[PDB]
Formats: structure tokens, C-alpha cells, sequence
């Protein structure tokens, strides 16, 4: 049913997060994250998440075989990992991703035990993104409410990281290149989508948390809108027929992507 | 109903927090937070947990009103502060109950829009706590999974800040007193209840996001058992005829308070 569907896609989130961290934790000592400027901890914490993460997929592993269901088996993945930067990137980039994804498939899980132990796990890698947004100058708590995306667009999320998978996995849309890809409101970004999609009738769809969706004519670039706060997600929508477009891809053609919103939080100087 | 009742018993949690960091704001400036070894940015977080505070309050309220609610106003509080030391520890102490809080709370909340808000702010306090964790040299995140706890366990960690509420809110337990306060499995926790309570027949729970309640017969003492990871909530129960304590408080007779249980990410050496 639409429960173990929703297990089996954070199944698949986990297994890739889990996979990114167990190999990291092989090609990474505290060692490097010493020369990087790092300290001790922040490695040992980084041991702590691939832990955590080996649990939040067994966890759903397990709970998926209780159910009767069939656990997916992992992807195949690829990571675009050089220097310690990078590991903490996709670290941020995959931890930052999690809310969402937890977030929407919440939705659709049915018993109040089951939802308990999801977001209980949910609460754990929203530490973690909190942890590598301080590593990385962000600001660990950007905003007030974190919102859901679909599966699809948690797919769009990942893809670069997905080689193949052995089952049929939730398709991605086009990716959409945003740049600049951080910033204040008022931000103008270039947006650019991985395929040629037509731009006519296309919004830009800002998903905020705390605002929900906000959409407006592109310039093909988007604006930052006043009064969303956290991360945000930018995606080309047609038409407007979906106003909660967190909560329905059906006129999604490319993207999500995420936009560091500045926030009081991020490193500056003093 | 008992969404309703649920929403009221997190603004009550909120109302004590926001107004803890309203306060603190006013009388601790970026100065003070230097003065102890924070950095600017630490500074401004403080004021962004504020305001995301300040929203988790004033969002609970409007959402009560249009479920044809009366909103619970602000308690009278107490808060033990006087550096930015002490600023950080009511944070910190703040935001770790919120975990709970919410995960009690998300039990009874009926509705699948209202569940995805809610659960969005947890994933803010979740966040909040990470900070607060780093800066107090705690791992950030120091498990895999939290869980549970009942409105009269979170009257119970909270009672300390509260002189007086102006309705009948959730009634705490007595305060139940750990010596130490944090360490590694095996640690033998000397615990003291604030009221007269006879042990003959208690039982120490150990409530565990992980790994549920784990009970033993005090040796009054508590020893921390393997295999539970994260914030521990000590309580003493009086029997063992409810197996999970994180969601029925009905055998409880002191505590629970927090234990911070070692983890990987707490600060050490080099
Ligand atoms: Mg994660
Ligand atoms: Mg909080
Ligand atoms: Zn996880
Ligand atoms: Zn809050």
C-alpha cells in the first residue's frame, strides 16, 4: 500500500546517504579534516552520521520486512567526491534534501507508531544537516519550518548522484542549474534547465516552507521573493493549475533545486 | 478534540521558549557572546532561533484560532540566567525537550496538512538543538532516532522555568535529580527524587529514542545500559506494567530528567 510505497522511497533516499557515508568514513581520517581546518569532533560526529545513517536504513529495512514488503535493494552511485569541501558539500546537499523527503512521505504513512518512529529519524538528520551547514558557513537553522517535496522531485534532488537502479525508481524531472545558487532576497538567479522546455506559460516556483509555494512570470531567470525564510526550492512549473506544488509535481518541468537563502546564522565576520 | 488539545500543549511548550529567547536577546548582545569565545555568526543564530521561536509560537496560535480554539496565553517563567554560559544550557536544556514534545504531541494531531507543519517546525527545534549541542561542545547529533514523551514528562523537564500559569496546564512529576548529569554507557547515575517516593517496587526506565524503555531495579541508583544512543530521559516508574513509557506516563513516579549520553561529535582533544 501507499505506506510500505513511502517506506521503500526513504528506503532508497537511505540507501544512498548511507552509501555516500560509509565510503566516505573508508577514504577520509580525522587527519584530513585536521589539515582542512577541521577538529577532531567534527570527523567523530562525521562517524557518528554515517552510523546514524546505517541505522535510519536498516531501521527502514526492518520495518519494511515486518510489513510484509520487499525492501529495495541500493542504486548504483556515483559521488563527486575530491577534498574534505566536497565531502562536507555532499554531505550538506544529501542532509539538506532529507527534510523534504521525510517530510512528504510522512503523508502518506498510516499508523501513529510508525509515523513516530519516521519523524523521530527525521528529527535526526535534520541535526545533521544543522551540523554541516555550520561546517560549511550556513546557517544551521535558516528558518522556522521546513516543507515536503514529492518523490519526484527529491529524484530531481539526487539524480546526479544515481548511476542505475535495479528496480523502477522514481523518474527525476530535468535538472535546473541556478545561478547564482545562494543568496539574499531580491536575488536575481539564472535558471537554467537541463532539457529545452519552453518557457511559455512556465512559472518560477519558489517552495518555502514557511510560505508555501510562490510563482511568478520568469525574467529565463527568477527572483528571490520577500518573506520566505529557510531553504528554499526552485523549480519551472506550467502553468498554475498546482498552487501547494510540494505536495503535487503534476505541472513540475524542471527542477526542484535548492537556493541557500541567507539567514542570520551564516558566517560573517566577528 | 485532542488535536486541539495537542496543539495548546506545544504553544504552551512554545510560549516558554520564546519567550526565553526573547528575553535573552534583550539583555545578552553580540559583545557578550564574543566576550565568552562565540563568533558573530553564533550571535545571529541566537537571534534567528529567536525569531524562528517567536514564528513556532504565533503559527500554533493562528492555527488554533482557525480550528475554533482559545489559545493558551504565557505562563509566568523563571529563568536561571546569568552568562552566556548559563544562556546557552537553558538553550540547550530548551531545545532538546522540544523533540520530545513534538513526538508526543504528533500522536495525537489527526489531520495530514497539520501533521506536515508540525512536523516542520520539530525539524526547526531539531536544528536549534544541534546548534546549541556544538556550541556547548555536545555531539550535535548524538543518535540515530529520538522519541517520545507525554505531556506531563514535559511539564516535568520544564517545571523548573515555570512560577505560575494562569489554566490548568499539564501537572509535572517530582523532579528527579541525575548525579551526573551526562557520561558514557556504564555509568552509575546517583538519582534523587525532589517528593518522598518509596522504591520498593520501582524501576528505573531509561527511555530511549532507539531502543524504547529499558528497565532495571535501582541499585538509589541508575545504571546508563548498552545499546541506547542519544538523549536518554531517566524516570523512575513504579512497575513494570507499561512497557513503553515515551507514550504512557500512567506507572511514572519521578522524573524523567535528561542524561547526555556520550556520543561521537561531543568535543575531545585535538
Ligand atoms: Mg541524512
Ligand atoms: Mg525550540
Ligand atoms: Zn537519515
Ligand atoms: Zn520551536
Amino acid at each position: 500500500d501507499m505506506t510500505l510505497d513511502a517506506l521503500n522511497f526513504l528506503l532508497g533516499v537511505e540507501h544512498l546517504a548511507s552509501a555516500f557515508y560509509v565510503q566516505a568514513v573508508n577514504n577520509f581520517t580525522a587527519d584530513d579534516f585536521k589539515a582542512a581546518g577541521l577538529a577532531q569532533r567534527d570527523y567523530d560526529q562525521f562517524v557518528g552520521v554515517r552510523n546514524n545513517e546505517v541505522d535510519h536504513r536498516d531501521t527502514l529495512i526492518s520495518v519494511i520486512k515486518s510489513l510484509g514488503g520487499k525492501p529495495n535493494p541500493p542504486c548504483k552511485y556515483t559521488f563527486p567526491v575530491t577534498d574534505v569541501a566536497s565531502v562536507l558539500k555532499v554531505s550538506r546537499t544529501l542532509e539538506n534534501a532529507d527534510k523534504p523527503a521525510y517530510l512528504g512521505a510522512l503523508r502518506d504513512i498510516k499508523s501513529v507508531e510508525l509515523r513516530t518512529s519516521v519523524q523521530g529519524a527525521l528529527s535526526g538528520d535534520s541535526a545533521h544537516a544543522a551540523f554541516f551547514a555550520y561546517l560549511t558557513g550556513k546557517a544551521p537553522a535558516p528558518g522556522p519550518v521546513d516543507g515536503p517535496l514529492t518523490q519526484r522531485h527529491i529524484a530531481t534532488l539526487a539524480q546526479d548522484f544515481i548511476v542505475s537502479c535495479p528496480y523502477p525508481a522514481p523518474k527525476p524531472f530535468p535538472k535546473l542549474t541556478l545561478s547564482p545558487q545562494s543568496g539574499p532576497v531580491g536575488t536575481v538567479v539564472a535558471t537554467t534547465c537541463a532539457q529545452d522546455v519552453d518557457t511559455n506559460g512556465v512559472m518560477c516556483a519558489i517552495i518555502s516552507g514557511n510560505q508555501g509555494t510562490l510563482m511568478q512570470r520568469p525574467g529565463a531567470t527568477c527572483t528571490i521573493p520577500p518573506g520566505v525564510k529557510g531553504i528554499l526550492f526552485i523549480a519551472w512549473v506550467r502553468g498554475r493549475d498546482v498552487l501547494n506544488v510540494g505536495v503535487d509535481d503534476s505541472s513540475t518541468v524542471c527542477g526542484p533545486n535548492y537556493f541557500l537563502l541567507s539567514a542570520l546564522g551564516d558566517a560573517v565576520p566577528g
